[PDB]
């Protein structure tokens, strides 16, 4: 095991994001689980770049309403 | 260097979809560290990860209420 998050909110000892499900604007939203997104906590597809470089297989949580 | 060490490594890209209507609790933590034994749920494995590796990752908390 080693660091997952390299640069996101490093002054925060534990980065936890709350989502109010009742207010989901979109029908489907992608949330980041690679800590590489430039729009974290949203997924911006940086996962794919990480996966290609490293051979990893990480991907987002997709939230669907309705 | 990998983020996900163990979860479904045969899967080209691990993406989980959550149907909002199936969440019954006022909060449900979802893992962003790839260490949970209940992945995609968070089981608090993030904490020991952070303690041992010097990281600061934590879950996405999906909150629901009447
Ligand atoms: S940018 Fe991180 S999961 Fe897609
Ligand atoms: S167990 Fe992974 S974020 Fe909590």
């Amino acid at each position: 095991d080693s660091l997952i998050n390299l640069k996101i909110q490093k002054e925060n000892p534990k980065v936890v994001n709350e989502i109010n499900i009742e207010d989901l604007s979109l029908t489907k939203a992608a949330y980041c689980r690679c800590w590489r997104s430039k729009t974290f906590p949203a997924c911006d597809g940086s996962c794919n770049k990480h996966n290609e470089l490293t051979g990893d297989n990480v991907g987002p949580l997709i939230l669907k309403k309705k």
